[PDB]
């Protein structure tokens, strides 16, 4: 007399937070003759590594699953809760963009964003947005910034805002200026 | 054994546009819903439908057991609401500075929110009654030549169904 074993609950990694357009990618450690996954928005994978899933609010939820053995033995259910959090909002910029040079360049949003990060014709590089506080006229707390007539960041041209939520961790675009 | 009857949520009420989300919360070998426009899934959690009119109505569900028993149909009611129509927007459009902007539409919006330079922020975008020239009650608003938003550009208008909860656009005018 031969009587099969049921195999033990599959290692699922912790609870998550993905933002929105981030990817949730949700994997096994260990092994199995057959992986089932299940969950929101139509989710489903026979994988220990089931494709991975850009997030949008709808993919929020309960994901689940259940490995079998060499004679369809089922383990237990386990989960992950993943947390997509949604991205702040598109920020409408306006300037004082009619501007004289020695004339103090102003930019500004109404949307409270948190941390703004502002991108001009230098760049968005790492090196030009720099520390976000201080006097860092191109990383500011609030969703406004004043670029004095002796910056090395006034400058005409194409500008748009970035707009940090310092709890969730992130970002949303904003309309081109000119 | 002959598996209960499952648990689906109440009925919903979704707009046109907005997502249709019906999972169950029990556990089965075999899930099996159905419903209007061609809805079909085997999953405790089906591919989310994004609501058009056609799509509302009736939807059901019955689980099944390992030995395939199957319990009784249960039922949620879906309502589709409509969005209200895109309005016209026509208005004042080539005035002289120190004369009122008027901006209006015939549609019957309910409550209209008014989009301009300014943008759509919640902060420019304040209680619905009173003075505020951007969100007001009924398709008209009047923007004084001393207010912030006294500004030329685009503009357009957003239509408040107050009891559905509904909205639409409208078109830009310059």
């Amino acid at each position: 007399i031969r009587i099969y074993p049921t195999p033990a609950t599959p290692n699922v990694p912790a609870d998550f937070a993905v933002c929105e357009g981030e990817a949730i990618v949700l994997t096994t450690t260990t092994n199995a003759t057959s992986y089932f996954w299940t969950g929101p928005n139509g989710f489903q994978s026979n994988l220990q590594s089931p494709s991975v899933v850009n997030a949008t609010l709808v993919d929020a939820g309960s994901y689940h699953l259940y490995v079998t053995n060499t004679w369809g033995c089922q383990s237990l259910d386990t989960s992950v809760q993943v947390t997509v959090n949604a991205n702040p909002p598109i920020a409408t910029i306006t300037s004082n963009s009619p501007i004289c040079f020695g004339d103090t360049l102003t930019l500004s949003s109404s949307t409270n964003c948190g941390q703004s990060q502002w991108i001009g014709p230098n760049g968005n590089s790492t090196g030009t947005l720099g520390t976000p506080g201080g006097n860092n006229v191109l990383w500011t707390i609030g969703s406004t910034t004043n670029i004095p007539s002796t910056d090395s960041n006034y400058l005409s041209g194409d500008w748009y805002m970035i707009c940090i939520d310092t709890i969730t961790g992130c970002r949303s675009e904003s309309n081109t200026i000119t």
